[PDB]
């Protein structure tokens, strides 16, 4: 059995009847107008995201659902700051295929849409799942591009999209399996695979001593998984002097609040507090199997947050590999403590930028939610360049402040040169984000608050319900254009 | 444009193919095998609850969804304590509606299924939305036999079931529309509409005071909105003279919980704190459609419970009709006592049995959830006929106990007869139902405590979400019996 | 003339869906949204600019009462929409609903509200700027650099179908006062209030961040910080001589 899913507009008031792409009109001419005969009967129209399946137009594909592209003509929306045609792609192939793969059809044939790429991803992401640990599983679907025309622009969709599905099994897989040594092979292999232009480095608890990341080892005491700086380098740039770009990721394989304990209620959730780490490993990743030509190094330091006889205590002094020191007055705001020491030691690199990514505040979710990841930048030129890469991409971004009206709450500090958390409860991703800049001396930082788009319920049409590893195809689309561009 | 929905069973061992109901069988022979033919290229078998759709089989029916309908055979499963084969069918049917609903079609004939009640009540209960206070609906659907053999018991679901969306609309109607006077006004042209033997008492306040119901008054004085106590007869009886057998529903149309304030997080859904009497009196509306031979008298206290300068307030002590004083502990068990009030007033017409629903407790919900009733009941004789009934209905009760070891902790009272909250927190919906029974001396009495089947989110296939009716066919089903058996 | 919208609640207690006790006493600054709005016309008044200005604010408490809103109540708006009060205490939006209605009647060049609407925008930016929720990228443009030459500093929130979609979930009615979940609060209520809002130059400002000062704005002294209206006065001038 082999499916097919093949797109229709919304009719335009000049026209008669909605148009078939080019790939539906094709079929339904191979079909005789069958295809359009019964869309017809069937009633009324398709709009965007909508799909209905029609059976036994042809020998060789025995179910046909046809999705709603919504208007042909959709560009960038200004009022969603995204590129709405492609989202409308994602979205009607995502609920194509799952129609498909709920028939328990294994192949699939995906109509390009005037647009292979965004395609692709509505299919690759729409289709993802993390079963592994599941004996019942849904049937594994092939999706392939229909036809033979757009295939580069098809297989990058894929890339894209595998890179973001890498981050989301590495966020959905439990704790227990998703350790930080296990983060740290699986990303290896993964890079490893990608390219030979590269070298990966999984610290241990030594190296991390050696370097003097008080911050960081603070917060792995508590628990007896073993902590791991996962240091990844691709060179890609045709100059391997050419100073990298450094991505820094938050990697809480678990977090369990430590002593500052968090409440019962969705703390499994927090197996995924290593989404910073899984997306920028996995853009990467995925920069590695574009082969960009850039040079790139990734940083994750990894461990979990437990409460024990030797975790970290309220009110404990810490001190950063830059010699700062810390106030851990709440053990449950680690990122900040582990992200101070990488942070550091991202500047050894002389890095052209440094962004890193973390699900570092609640206070981040209650302020944009899953709309958009939250993006504190001391840099309009690096904010514009993400930004313009998330209108592509459609996984957006918002910019959020920098103030030193923030850093002031959480310098002002009763035993060291910093509080791990405001004096205030207000603005949580505002001061969590002064707190890092505390550790960055750089003039193109970017710091990506992931906390609100760590999961998806349906918000993203193309995403089951789980982590949602966003917004790992913005910044895959960001290394892309400034290995081109910048 | 005219939909419908067909039924096909699940393949037994030695069939080679699963089996069409008779009207299936006979679509498809009225379509020359297109049926059969197109329903085997489109995949694998369909389950239980399972639809698919076919487009232009046949010039009447542009859309046919065939429904898995699951074992023809099944029936009264001893482990679920119903029969499976009715609840395979209104799920089924159910589902096929909303299909044809989403395709827009308004109209639809719909498979008996070998049980045309169990059909009729998955398509009428199965399309049932409120939602006359939206701009935006879908389109309104009228689902009718397919075939004229089984037209008694086709409407006979229809009858069970538009029993029970009376139930729903009314509790899912907000509070600021369906009030005490509003409710009761409703119910009145309902059970008018369905005989003329009938008498219907919108008792007015001065009624209230005169008939000395303390209890109740204290709970609505803290509400400007006018209290009624709704009094209905259904004079079915050949005999009038024939003891009636009495319902007794909790109406409070919103409860705030009053002084004892409730949480704000979803207090919406106590707009339906008047399911009680909701139930009881579109089952005793059902039963004069059904025009059963038995005397049937409906008391339903309506109220709100809110806070207010004049509202109930904790430690006072109110006296019920019966001359009992309570003390109200926790304004916010309100229930309990409009309910002794009117519990008392079910024995001055010397009833056959007394039956009572409400919402009564949370205790219930985390007793048993949505699976079924709580049946508190002095009388094995009654929860057996309540328990049979549930069989065929589908909509299940649990027998929950009535023992002085729950009584003893609401009459260890510190300044009154009984207290209205237990002196612990355990058996909620055991001390709850110990309270309403020190108002009861009936040998026949049976408390329905349904807080736990008040809404639905999925539970019920046959029900979207929303406010259930539960249990109302029950009721219906228990007087339909008794009027032929006891 | 531009429009300008404010929300005044006098006093709001949350009514049915009451507030906890702790810092209640704020909430008497419920009613910012009206206050900044309003101080801003007379001052542009004041400055004698030469520009036509309508301001509108509904005024009243939220108190609990035996006659008070009631959760899953549906109310009807001026524009015929309804609405599912799910949440007593989400009544800025409810009030707001009206006055914006109101302000097309005017046929206005701007719709501006301010409003102390969300715990939300607090948890999102505190007092560090009130967040900015606009249609127009010309007026969010004109907000911006009005709040550089204050200091009262403005920075824009999303209005995003994406929270649209979680305040029309709605089980009763036309759209709900709340959202379906609890993320994003100062998002959805202000797609909440987009509901009633056809204009393509309306810009929403939550307030509730900058309602109060303690020490952050170091020339305002503890206690309601009357933000942005500077902000807003600035933005009238500019407007008078530019737009
Ligand atoms: C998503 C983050 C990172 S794991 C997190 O859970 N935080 C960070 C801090 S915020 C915070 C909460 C109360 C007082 C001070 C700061 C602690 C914890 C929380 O919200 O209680
Ligand atoms: C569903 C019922 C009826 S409205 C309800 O809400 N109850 C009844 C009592 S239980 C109760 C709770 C604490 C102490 C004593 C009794 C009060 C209220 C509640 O759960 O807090
Ligand atoms: C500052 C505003 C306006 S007064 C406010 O207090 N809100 C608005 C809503 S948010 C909200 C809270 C829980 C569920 C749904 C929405 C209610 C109240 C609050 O935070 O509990
Ligand atoms: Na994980
Ligand atoms: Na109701
Ligand atoms: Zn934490
Ligand atoms: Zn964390
Ligand atoms: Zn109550
Ligand atoms: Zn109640
Ligand atoms: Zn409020
Ligand atoms: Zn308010």
């Amino acid at each position: 059995t082999k499916g097919l899913v093949l797109g229709i507009y919304s009719k335009e008031k000049e026209e008669d009847e909605p148009q078939f792409t080019s790939a539906g009109e094709n079929f339904n001419k191979l079909v005789s107008g069958k295809l359009r005969e019964i869309l017809n009967i069937s009633g009324p129209p398709l709009k965007a995201g909508k799909t209905r399946t029609f059976y036994g137009l042809h020998e060789d594909f025995p179910s046909v659902v046809v999705v709603g592209l919504g208007k042909k003509t959709a560009g960038i929306d200004e009022q969603e700051n995204w590129h709405e045609g492609k989202e409308n792609i994602r979205a009607a192939v995502a609920a194509g295929c799952r129609q498909i793969q709920d028939l328990e059809i294994p192949s699939v044939e995906v109509d390009p849409c005037g647009d292979a790429q965004a395609a692709a991803e509505g299919a690759v992401l729409g289709l993802y799942e993390y079963d592994d640990l599941k004996q019942k599983r849904k049937v594994v679907v092939s999706a392939k591009l229909h036809g033979s025309e757009d295939q580069e622009a098809w297989q990058r969709g894929v890339l894209f999209a595998s890179g973001q599905n890498l981050a989301r099994r590495l966020m959905e897989t439990p704790a227990n399996e998703m350790t930080p040594t296990k983060f740290a092979e699986i990303v290896e292999e993964n890079l490893k695979s990608a390219s030979i232009k590269t070298d990966v480095f999984i610290r241990p608890k030594s190296w991390i001593e050696e370097q003097e990341m008080g911050s960081f080892l603070s917060v792995a005491k508590g628990s007896e998984e073993p902590p791991v700086f996962l240091e990844i380098h691709y060179k890609g740039s045709p100059n391997a002097s050419e100073p990298p770009l450094v991505f820094v990721g938050k990697g809480i394989t678990f977090d369990s609040g430590g002593i500052s304990i968090k409440a019962a209620a969705n703390m499994d959730l927090m197996r995924a507090d290593m989404g910073g780490a899984a997306t920028i490993c996995s853009a990467i990743v995925s920069a590695a199997k574009l082969d960009l030509p850039i040079n790139i190094v990734g940083l994750a330091p990894l461990c979990e947050n437990m409460p024990s006889g030797k975790a970290n205590k309220p009110g404990d002094v810490v001190r950063a590999r830059n010699g700062k020191t810390i106030q851990v007055d709440n053990t449950d705001a680690e990122g900040r403590l582990i992200l101070a020491d990488a942070l550091c030691y991202a500047h050894t690199f002389n890095p052209k930028v440094i962004i890193n990514a973390a699900t570092l505040t609640g206070a981040m979710d209650i302020a944009l939610g899953s709309g958009a990841t939250g993006v504190f930048t001391n840099s309009s030129w690096l904010w514009n360049k993400l930004f313009e890469a998330s209108i592509e991409t459609g996984d957006r971004v918002w910019r959020m402040p920098l103030f030193e009206h923030y850093t002031r709450q959480v310098i002002d500090c009763q035993l060291a040169d910093v509080n791990n958390i405001g004096k205030y409860r207000s603005a949580g991703a505002c001061t969590a984000a002064a707190f890092l800049k505390e550790f960055v001396t750089h003039p193109k930082w970017a710091h990506l608050d992931i906390a609100g788009v760590m999961t998806n319920k349906d918000e993203v049409p193309y995403l089951r319900k789980g982590m949602a590893g966003r917004p790992t195809r913005t910044l895959i689309e960001f290394l892309f254009r400034f290995s081109q561009d910048s």
